[PDB]
């Protein structure tokens, strides 16, 4: 049973879970690739790992990926997740320099992740693996709009750095727009495409109703994010959250701000259910008889699926995954689960 207060009935109704068949396989392998790059130690590993439910979110969300895709994404994804665990816990324990060569670092394995597999920083040396075989499965070009977008992705999170070092909390106009960074919007998107087989044209993949149902399929998942993680965040100093936002510039209470995060989350799912019929139509028309016509569309129809499945798999990974049982933690403000 979902809590009240986040539970979201057109969700539950008209938002059915898919759950990709590797999934079983694809939770062992993630764990056992945690564990052989070290990017996180054996024992919570073994505690923690499967319970945090990372493979079930990416497995829920990537219909139709080939293995080989959904396994690099998902040990990307748990990377991500690790990642976010390292930035807070830098930020926590005043360890600039340390941030400051991460980041760096993370720029440039970006750029040439071969050079990177076997790095110091084991940190460094997992997102270097991932990342190489993220750039096995399509062309250059797609290879070099993945890293545009992560690059800016790493900025982001040392703009976050800094507001939290400095005690800034953003604006929230300032603050939506970073937060289509902070939670990777064109990454998640980016993938949509090795996961249907084909690097999308700009002329396709920028169309406006395309756009538009991937913007919204993200914003639904960074703001439901922010309203299951308001808790957490709150009680580990996180300043980074839409409710936070809108307690600090606006003057909502915490029950003001809920409710208020709550609404723009609901119209995300009504304004996606619109656009959402001009992507088919669209998927649609590019069948036009040809060839290369039927691969576009299957591919466009395949990745709008899998933007209405985000809705669905980031709704429900809230409520099972351990990321977020605040309530179950000695110390509400270090989660078990990162290294402290
Ligand atoms: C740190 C969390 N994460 C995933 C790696 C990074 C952008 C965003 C996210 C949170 C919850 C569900 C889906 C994505
Ligand atoms: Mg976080
Ligand atoms: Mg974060
Ligand atoms: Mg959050």
């Amino acid at each position: 049973a979902v809590p009240p207060s986040l539970r979201l009935p057109v969700i539950e109704a008209a938002f059915p879970r898919q759950l990709h068949p590797y999934w079983p396989k694809l939770q062992e392998t993630t764990r056992t690739w945690l564990l052989e790059k070290r990017l996180m130690p054996a024992d919570k590993v073994e505690e923690y790992a499967d319970g945090l439910c990372y493979t079930d979110l990416m497995a829920g969300y990537y219909l139709g990926a080939p293995d080989e895709v959904l396994q690099a994404i998902a040990d990307y994804s748990a990377w991500f997740f690790v990642w976010d665990d390292r930035h807070d816990r830098d930020i926590v324990h005043g360890r600039a320099g340390a941030w400051r060569r991460l980041r760096g670092l993370l720029h440039t394995a970006l750029d040439s992740p071969g050079d990177h597999l076997h790095h110091e920083d084991t940190l460094v040396a997992g997102f270097a693996d991932s990342v190489r075989r993220l750039y096995a499965f399509l062309p250059a070009t797609w290879n070099a709009r993945f890293a545009r977008h992560f690059h800016t992705v790493i900025e982001a999170y040392d703009r976050e750095f800094h507001n939290r070092t400095r005690g800034i909390v953003p604006g929230v106009e300032e603050y939506l727009e970073l937060r289509r960074l902070t939670f990777a919007h064109w990454i998640w998107t980016d993938l949509l495409e090795p996961s249907s087989g084909c690097e999308l044209p700009d002329a396709v993949r920028k169309h406006p109703a395309y756009r538009r149902a991937a913007l919204l399929s993200q914003e639904f998942g960074a703001w439901y994010n922010d309203l299951c993680s308001l808790p957490k965040e709150i009680a580990g100093d996180e300043v980074h959250n839409l409710g936070i936002s809108l307690i600090t510039h606006h003057s909502l209470t915490l029950e003001e701000a809920i409710g208020e995060v709550r609404r723009r989350v609901e119209e995300c799912i009504t304004e996606f259910l619109a656009v959402e019929r001009d992507a088919l139509r669209f998927a649609d028309e590019l069948a036009d008889g040809t060839v290369r016509g039927k691969e576009l569309s299957g591919a466009v129809r395949a990745n709008v699926g899998n933007m209405r499945n985000w809705f669905s798999s980031v709704y429900w990974f809230h409520h099972e995954s351990g990321r977020y049982m605040v309530d179950s933690w000695d110390d509400r403000s270090t989660p078990p689960y990162v290294n402290n």
